[PDB]
């Protein structure tokens, strides 16, 4: 017959393999001395759902517009209530069925007018930055192309068609097209022009592409300088000059500069040059630096690097993919501020902005191409577009786009395929094409294990064990002698590990450790930089972040967005503090004996001179002692003992025995940088003068007995119950054991290996650990000293519908002043459920006390949290925050806010102090029980209902990563087990 | 030093091995004519929470009673608002270490005041039918004992206690005690004094207990009766009346009567008698049966009998285990007339006078002692007290007061052990026991596969294909030889079958036909009988049932609870209908050409002169001829076929060849019985003439195109879409395939056997079948016929992630009365997700109009549900409902109401009718969505939201009874298929 359905032209370019067309051939990205005009500003917008009712009423033309509305460009329009934002980690969000696009398929219309001088005659061009994903572009009327390649710019030559005076130009955007089956990144889809819309004017002999080669001769110390220039795809001629280098060269020839100094993240060294022809000049900074792959390892400027490195996406808050500059510069000071030395840009190239920052602050940065196929591996990776021949134009398209934009940076030192897109012709094709146009910089791509078109092997979340084998080389072979004799030859890198999703990461010791012993390991990314959350403010309300499914998905994967070191603003989550402290490039092992400490100079390139070395002795009162020690510097790898002044040992001797006291040095910045101002601390040890433990009081205090209470000195008890109904006048609403705490995200993560592939999380709701209950045995009032007496209370604790228990007794004795509490802990029975042993978050007790707490003070590691494998960065000391502070604002709360290794605690409620102290324990407190905070989804969920919650804990589990990789390391893991501690109380005025 | 806790004392009584302590011997239960006074009526009542703060205040006395207020006795307490109701399925409520209670342990002290008068004296008894769990018994202040068997009845001698004029009773209820331990029947948890408390005079002379035993031989027709009567233990003097019969006996001599009419539940012959001493008379009632197992069948007077039987628990949605003697009648009743013959008292004796009711209508009782372990199971069975050699006393004295106190009804034929309970010594304690005490009843016992202390070989939810190599005789061997033996030669039954929770219970026929089949098999009894449903109403409400956890319990197995065949208030649920249907005792099958019928007597006993035979054809406008035809009565297990008139052949045979007719024939009632009024239904068969296939319309009217509608005779298509917006001005809101429904409660559960053990429904999910997306392939005009044009719309089917699909063409025609439509459906990819096959719920379309409907009519199946293995008492006919009425008030609200079979539909919406037409296909109205109805986990969370949902089928899944027992059966089940089917559709007025 013939077809009657609409927009079928309009679909049959979003199904297209091809890149997009009528652009001007890929480019770097030049600071010119071009005119030029930002198109930044307020557009107008109009949406539509779908391409067979977007409307063809000549709106390119701008004139008569109807359905159009204010919009701000550069914008992630949904961040601007057109439709919403949806975050899916792996799955596709529409049907897959390569290249066809769902029905459901927004449509944005944007327009803006304005005004084209002379200076931009005869010859102009208009760039797009960042466009997803499906663009096309109209100028006054007629069309100039499309782009594809969302993360990637697209240029088009406008001579003859920009008029002098007012232009329209006309951009509809299609969120879906065949492209986003290539840009499959766990993400916020987020369609929108959604980064600069430049015009900009090309003269006559200008300048169109520039190529800077900046090597460096380690051994002679020479810079290799040769500055390619080119206009339409020639090289031209053209001058380039280097001031602090004295050097007039042409573009086009390599010359030998006796002495340079070269550029590395720790010493980004930016000589400032200018390349410039006849009609155009464009301003550049050169760092010198050589990259090579040597004896198996990743070397710099002829040393192998550390990358303490994070995998960075771009993301606000309230403006999706549009991070502001100020923000940039921001977080980038605070990666600096946290040791962090490498960014890898997962999973698409940044903003181009970004580029310029990252040589002059210094990180090692892996540049990523705009690419993903993730979605294609549940059916076996069939129909991959990184294997199908038809996509081989448009992922050449993409890399050549990566390449050029970036390559004239020296903080690039890796180019990268893309990410989790399988094996396949294409990405073979992509590192021919990288591998010929820029051989000066190493190839990474993770998806391919064989490893057969890359530079380096890449790995994502293994395993300290397999790194360990790894390091060694002797990882399992591959089948094809060939490419295993290949792979073991390349450094290993980690693009992603130590998952930073909620409570964690733990085991990030253990890898530090690895990538310290064995050179062949270049390091790791940690994922991730930063939580994708997105502020909600709520009717009536304060704001929090929303995850997946907070925004009406159908298809969605929860909270796996906010899964970072910090949050949506950048604010530090605890993992940042202890990643700080894993990765410091300096190590300091202050003497038991406080005579000194050894000094470690971690670092690759730089010494110890940047650093002031101070130290101080606080104890109980304040600081007794402290100063600055001179140090000579410090070669790179090299260590030296330093002498401490006399003062501080002598300090430590005459020191009474029982009293605690800590000794801490610290390496802070000697000056100002760019990155941070002087005192800034890098680098600290240690050494604790640990107190004695408490005395036990004397049972001076017999027991006493009514009808239904007892009391023993300062404690009442139920005789019902058997447990204590107040202490000192505080209300105890509640005292018992506790074994579970409310699922970190880790915990709801399955935990691969042995046949049980539950996460801990569902072990325990199955085993009963979060609904524990308690039978009381007997209550017996003992013999204690001059004529006092202790009280001991014999229970059983278990859960409805199983065999296995616990006894716990509690044996109370006090001299009137502090109550003696000993806890007794046996296994009753096997600790088995469904087929599996069962595994404890803890051996601890909760008291729920019937007033607030205001305040909470102890003497341990701090200032945040701390679990077995995690609380690096908590330093022993003194210290006191409102019971506010002491939680973590994680998005889905979840247990959090432990403080281990305590050795004692001050609560204070009202007028009153709670003090307890003895063997060391995990301090926890919290105005909301367990069950409130495994039931909030939310930060809003969680209600304060008037008492005071507080653990203290004689074991803890680790909190491990098994949200994705490892879960808790066996020296961490708690099984069922006896146990036995003591605790001291005491309640002030 | 001391003990101080308190309540030690109440507490170990809780804990205590041996059955309950100072109650006179057990006896039967017997209708004498000594005094008695019902104690029942409004008593005083207390509540505590434990035996620790349960008062010593001399509260016994009733004197100065402080926090008493006023309860009904019997009652269960929860059911009043003291405490609330508590349903576990297998799960202990509380930690399992026997034989110790929680310390959460309700205490409910109950006290009555009553009168005794001179006839109470000087000997009387204080009688108690039922207490759960643990009851302390004080009169006047003095103990008299304590009860344990929660279903079991215990007597107190009160001679010398009991004072002349008024007297206290004072009782202390414990809900939790040690004999929890083996009441863990998946049940409400409900404590309180829930039966009759008695207070009954023992004059001198009288009779303590009677044992009867009424034997038939079947040969002679003799009955052999022997009247054994007791006092205080000891055989005594009685004489035994029979008027009926012609009988003066003394008790204790055996006798053979001449001649008796045997007792059956088909013919339940009663002879009224009554053993008489100088003080006291006891009347009976006599039913003459003998019970033997024989060649491996189970036979009573001679004849294998089949059971076609439920499960009866005793709950009512409002008074708990207390039952209402009208609904009890009215409950048994209802089962006699869908044809029930056999009942379980699962899992514990009833109340005593469920036992003459039995006799009385008619029913093979199964009665069971009150014992489960099940809890024990997930622990391996370890401390099971059935193998406790501390608890053999307790459980030895639950069989003997079960067996004493029902020994003497003719309607018990089996005595059962317990049920769930493992394997143990204490019950072949059981068994030895009741073998020696009643050798005239089979003893019965599933929890012992092995069957070595039973009669019957019982099990419970075999599938169907087990349960036909037993009836062979060929299921696999034990390993014992001699137990092999012992277990073949027993016949089969099956306690628990076709699980009938939510909607089904599918596959009744396939066992149905095996119990035909093999004399082996008894049959099977089906869990369950009612719902357990709790009545609430809600604030500003109208009521509904609730479930497991709408209580507030912390532990609990949800809607488990209702998964019966009536529910709460005894509504059938549509699988009563179609168990009635299954279970007829005659079958009739009519002849193809009308001339007559086959007539098969699948009763035992009774022959066919209960019943009139009455034949109707039925066509479009009402009834053309009917009327009844005499039978020769048909012995048992007969056949004959039956001539009808030859009018009805005529009939038939000039019928038009196209038109719709239906010849029934059923057999009603000829007379009024005790259970059921004359021209009640018991059997019907039928045979159609089917109507002729509808003519599509001829493609005379032509497509019509606009800029954006597309019209097509009475349609209005969407140019954008491609599906209808409209219909004869029916507005159309969406038109697409469908895959996919609501989840029954079996579809909720783990199908067994197989790699795959998520529930169906989690397969859908996981496999995106209740999220399809549909994607437009293109819309073509095409050449019909005399101009007209058809219209044919490309679709393709899947869902977001998914690369498998389902290609949907529709092809539209009319002539501008009726819409011709034919839907192909072709697969696009292997159906395969997380390595297993989808299965699909249904290959239909779901029709959204914009409109309410008010009725709908149809002709087909009905007049209730069907479904592929269920709807076997839908009927073929002519049928018209309102909206509401189609919908099955399901507690759940889940998949239900579809009319499978349906040849022709109306629906009326307002003043229009739409009718839809074609081959048999499926119908289901509902006026709200099925997202809506998959997330109700109550009824009144089901909105109407202005709109239908019309659902017309093609294929659609079994139901099967996956949530306890065999998922769907494979004949029933629906995988990805090609198919093709056609539909007519019109509007009228
Ligand atoms: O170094 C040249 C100097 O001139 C500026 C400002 O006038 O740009 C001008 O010079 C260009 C050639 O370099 C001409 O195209 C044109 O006259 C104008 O752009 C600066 O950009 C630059 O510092
Ligand atoms: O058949 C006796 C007749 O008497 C009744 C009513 O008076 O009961 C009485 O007779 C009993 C002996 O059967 C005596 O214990 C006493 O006189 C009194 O219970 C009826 O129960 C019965 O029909
Ligand atoms: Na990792
Ligand atoms: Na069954």
């Amino acid at each position: 017959g013939r077809s009657l359905e609409l927009g079928a032209a309009d679909i049959q370019d979003l199904e297209s393999f091809e890149a997009g067309r009528g652009a001007l051939p890929a480019r770097a990205y030049l600071q010119s001395d071009a005119p030029r005009l930002s198109l930044n500003g307020e557009w107008q917008f109009r949406l539509s759902p779908g391409s067979r009712v977007a409307p063809d009423d000549g709106w390119q033309l701008g004139e008569a517009l109807n359905g159009f509305e204010s919009l701000p460009v550069p914008s992630s329009w949904p961040m601007h209530g057109h439709g919403a934002p949806a975050y899916t980690n792996v799955q596709f969000p529409f049907a897959v069925e390569p290249p066809h696009v769902p029905e459901a398929n927004p449509i944005g219309d944007h327009l803006v007018v304005f005004e084209a001088g002379p200076e931009f005659f005869p010859h102009a061009l208009l760039r797009f930055d960042g466009i997803e994903s499906a663009g096309t572009v109209w100028l006054n009327g007629v069309e100039l192309g499309t782009t594809r390649g969302s993360r990637l710019a697209h240029e088009f030559d406008v001579s003859g068609i920009l008029e002098q005076g007012e232009n329209t130009l006309a951009v509809r955007v299609a969120q879906f097209s065949a492209a986003s089956y290539v840009e499959d990144q766990a993400m916020w889809w987020l369609p929108g022009i959604f980064r600069d819309v430049t015009l900009q004017a090309r003269p006559a002999a200008g300048i169109d592409d520039v190529f800077v080669h900046a090597g460096y001769d380690h051994i002679t110390g020479e810079g290799i300088l040769k500055v390619e220039a080119s206009r339409g795809g020639q090289a031209i001629d053209a001058v380039v000059r280097v001031p602090e280098l004295a050097l007039e060269l042409a573009a086009g020839t390599e010359v030998r500069v006796p002495a340079v100094e070269p550029w590395s993240a720790e010493v980004p060294k930016l000589y400032e040059a200018a390349v410039s022809a006849a009609g155009e000049s464009v301003a550049l900074q050169i760092g010198f630096r050589s990259i090579a792959i040597e004896d198996a390892q990743f070397k710099v400027n002829g040393r192998r690097i550390l990358l303490r490195g994070v995998n960075r996406h771009e993301h606000h808050p309230r403006l999706g993919r549009v991070v502001p500059r100020d923000v940039v510069e921001a977080e980038l000071r605070l990666m600096k501020q946290h040791n962090i030395n490498a960014i890898r840009t997962s999973h698409y190239p940044p903003h181009p902005q970004f580029l310029a920052l990252a040589d002059q602050l210094g990180f090692y940065v892996v540049l990523e191409c705009d690419l993903e196929t993730h979605g294609f591996e549940s059916a076996g990776w069939a129909q991959n577009p990184s294997d199908d021949p038809q996509w081989e134009d448009a992922l050449v398209d993409r890399m050549r786009r990566t390449v050029e934009r970036d390559k004239n940076h020296a903080s690039v030192v890796m180019w990268s395929l893309g990410n989790e897109a399988g094996t396949g012709r294409n990405l073979a094709a992509m590192s021919r094409w990288t591998k010929d146009r820029d051989p000066s910089r190493p190839i990474h791509y993770e998806g391919d294990w064989s490893s057969e078109h890359v530079d380096v092997y890449s790995r994502m979340y293994a395993s300290q064990a397999e790194t360990a084998l790894i390091g060694q080389g002797i990882e399992p072979a591959l089948n094809d002698a060939a490419l295993d004799a290949r792979r073991r030859a390349m450094p290993f890198v980690l693009c992603e590990y130590v998952h930073a999703m909620g409570n964690g990461p733990g085991g990030m010791s253990e890898y530090q450790a690895l990538f310290e012993k064995y050179p062949r390991l270049m390091g790791g990314f940690v994922w991730e930089w930063l939580e994708h959350g997105i502020t909600v403010s709520t009717a009536d309300g304060v704001d929090h972040y929303g995850y997946g499914g907070d925004f009406g998905e159908e298809v969605h994967d929860g909270n796996f967005v906010t899964d970072g070191l910090v949050d949506a603003d950048r604010r530090p989550r605890p993992g940042l503090l202890d990643f700080k402290k894993v990765i410091e490039p300096l190590r300091i092992d202050v003497a038991r004996d406080w005579t000194g400490f050894t000094l470690r100079n971690g670092q690759d390139f730089a010494d110890t001179s940047a650093f002031s070395f101070r130290y101080e002795v606080e104890a109980d009162g304040g600081a007794l002692d402290g100063g600055t020690v001179d140090v000579a510097p410090v070669a790179p790898q090299s260590e030296t003992v330093v002498e401490l002044p006399g003062s501080v040992a002598a300090l430590a001797a005459g020191l009474s025995d029982g009293r605690p006291a800590v000794l801490t040095v610290r390496a802070v910045l000697g000056a100002d940088s760019a990155w941070a101002d002087a005192g800034h601390e890098v680098a600290w040890g240690q050494s604790v003068r640990e107190p004695g433990a408490p005395v036990p009081p004397a049972p001076v205090e017999p027991v006493q007995v009514q009808d239904s209470e007892l009391t023993l000195g300062p404690v009442v008890f139920s005789r019902a119950t058997g447990m204590p109904t107040s202490i000192g006048g505080v209300p105890v609403e509640k005292l018992g054991l506790t074994l579970w705490w409310a699922p970190t995200d880790n915990d709801l993560g399955r935990e691969w290996g042995g046949a049980d592939e539950r996460p801990l999380a569902t072990q325990w709701k199955d085993a009963g650990l979060n609904r524990l209950h308690t039978r009381l045995l007997g209550i017996s009032a003992n013999p204690g000293q001059d004529g006092g007496e202790t009280l001991t209370v014999r229970t059983r604790v278990s859960a409805a519908d199983k065999q296995y228990g616990v006894l716990v007794d509690y044996t109370w004795s006090t001299d009137g002043e502090t109550v003696g509490l000993r806890t007794q802990v046996r296994r009753d029975g096997t600790w088995v459920n469904r087929g599996f042993e069962v595994e404890w978050a803890r051996i601890g007790l909760e008291f729920v006390l019937g007033e607030e707490t205001e305040l909470v003070s102890w003497f341990g590691q701090g200032p945040h949290q701390s679990y077995p494998d995690t609380g690096q960065g908590a330093r022993a000391g003194w210290f006191s925050l409102p019971l506010a502070k002491m939680d973590v604002e994680y998005v889905r709360p979840q247990e959090c806010g432990a403080r281990s290794g305590s050795r004692s605690a001050a609560l204070q409620l009202g007028g009153r102090t709670l003090e307890i102290c003895g063997d060391p324990f995990a301090l926890t407190v919290r105005p909301y029980s367990q069950d409130v905070l495994d039931a909030a989804a939310h930060r809003p969920d969680l209600k304060a209902d008037g008492r005071t919650y507080l653990y203290v804990d004689h074991a803890l589990r680790g909190v491990g990563t098994a949200a994705c990789g490892p879960g808790v390391l066996e020296q961490y893991r708690l099984k069922p087990r006896d146990a036995d501690f003591i605790l001291t109380l005491k309640v002030r005025s």
